[PDB]
């Protein structure tokens, strides 16, 4: 089982304070929660519960989520790490933290983005819209990777947009968690679409690079415009999806190289697949929306050993986004 380290950012959390990454120890200060009226009810997320509410203390609009009872540890994870990207480009920021009268559980209330479903607007991004919102993802993933700081949940669903304003912010920090070298971390993240290559192999030494396939994946379902690109019905079937595309010689090496044995069960549902070219992907309805540079960034993102992908930064500085204004 041969480990690996990130390539960048590598030991940002080692040398800052131990108050920083150590969420355990740290003291939540609560505000007044009378200073908030709910107003109906956005999502009921299983592990938590969404709602618009407002702050009477200047009529604006905000958005608490009382989190649900599992695990003091996963909360303060999460608070602290809202606190710490307090403030960074696109990244929802944290406006207050009250205790709930009725459930007893801290309620965090964040400002306030309007965003459409995801179903009905990137499906109507144009290339440009899709190369301009794409930079602004990176500028959030960067920022909290530079943090020391993986997301771990990259979808669509997390990202909200205010198309109007052209405003995004990646939002729902549930599943962040700190990177420490060498740390060994639970596969059990992410929504099955998104899962990387290491999560689905059963490779716990993960870092930033994880959220970079994440983010080809919502790439590579807006210019190809399939909604998921890998639809897997499961996890095992997940990992054989994104092998007819990627093939399994590739799959080998990744797992020949870190040393890492499937388990046999995905020996005996894989087969043999050739990697194919992506422009098999391309037809009538997507053509206006690929370009080589835009396969070129898309194959960098996508690669089963995570060392290989693009880092946020170097994603940052990619001919794809030469387009892109400032």
């Amino acid at each position: 089982p041969v480990p690996s380290r990130a390539r960048v950012y590598t030991d940002v959390n080692t040398h800052r304070p131990r108050e920083y990454w150590d969420y355990a120890s740290h003291v939540v200060e609560w505000g007044n929660q009378d200073d908030y009226q709910l107003v109906r009810k956005l999502g009921r997320g299983k592990y938590s519960e969404v709602f618009e509410a407002i702050n009477i203390t200047n009529n604006e609009k905000v958005v608490v989520k009382i989190l649900k009872p599992v695990k003091k540890n996963k909360i303060k994870r999460e608070i602290k790490i809202l606190e710490n990207l307090r403030g960074g480009p696109n990244i929802i920021t944290l406006a207050d933290i009250v205790k709930d009268p009725v459930s007893r559980t801290p309620a965090l209330v964040f400002e306030h983005v309007n965003n459409t479903d995801f179903k009905q607007l990137y499906q109507t991004l144009t290339d440009y819209d899709i190369r301009f919102y794409m930079y602004e993802i990176l500028k959030a993933l960067d920022y909290c990777h530079s943090m020391g700081i993986m997301h771990r949940d990259v979808k669509p669903h997390n990202v909200m947009i205010d198309h109007e304003h052209r405003k995004l912010r990646l939002i729902d920090w549930g599943l962040a968690e700190f990177y420490h070298p060498g740390q060994e971390y639970n596969v059990r993240v992410a929504s099955r679409y998104f899962k990387g290559p290491e999560l689905l192999v059963d490779y716990q030494m993960y870092d930033y690079s994880l959220d970079m396939w994440s983010l080809g994946c919502m790439l590579a379902s807006m210019i190809f415009r399939k909604e998921p690109f890998f639809h897997g019905h499961d996890n095992y079937d997940q990992l054989v999806r994104i092998a007819k595309v990627l093939g399994t010689e590739d799959l080998y090496d990744y797992i020949d190289k870190y040393n890492i044995e499937l388990d046999p069960r995905f020996n005996d549902i894989l087969g043999r697949h050739s990697r194919k070219r992506w422009e098999r992907f391309v037809h009538s309805e997507n053509q206006h929306l690929v370009s080589p540079e835009a396969l070129d960034f898309l194959d960098k993102l996508l690669r089963y050993d995570h060392q290989s992908r693009l880092t946020a930064r170097e994603a940052m500085e990619h001919p794809y986004f030469y387009t892109v204004v400032k």
